[PDB]
């Protein structure tokens, strides 16, 4: 069940994946109702940014790769984190609609 533009990371590849550039990652659990509610929006976000040279859109299933989650202080879901050049930058707690997410992405790509 893959989606264009949307990376699905694992414990093996997560740190290597976020090492360069900017990343916006959805940490989720399949059981989480708010996560289900957000999933189509996140898929739209990924599709629209599929060809970006500056940001990649990802997700991590914290039921499968929990150490990634606890190691990034993820304690509930969905948690939307920004990474830049291998480091955790922000925990985005703003509005989660597509246009708000796009505006946040653009705000984090001013360098």
């Amino acid at each position: 069940g893959s989606h264009m533009g949307l990376y699905e990371l694992s414990a093996s590849n997560f740190e290597l994946h976020v090492a360069q550039g900017d990343h916006f990652i959805k940490f989720f659990a399949p059981w989480c109702g708010h996560c289900k509610a957000l999933a189509p929006t996140w898929e739209q976000l990924a599709l629209g940014l599929e060809h970006s040279e500056t940001v990649k859109i990802g997700k991590v299933d914290c039921t499968q790769h929990y150490e990634l989650c606890s190691g990034n202080q993820v304690r509930g879901y969905p948690t939307l984190l920004w990474f830049r050049d291998g480091k955790k930058v922000d925990q985005y707690k703003g509005k989660r609609d597509l246009e708000s997410l796009r505006e946040y992405v653009e705000s984090q790509l001013q360098r």
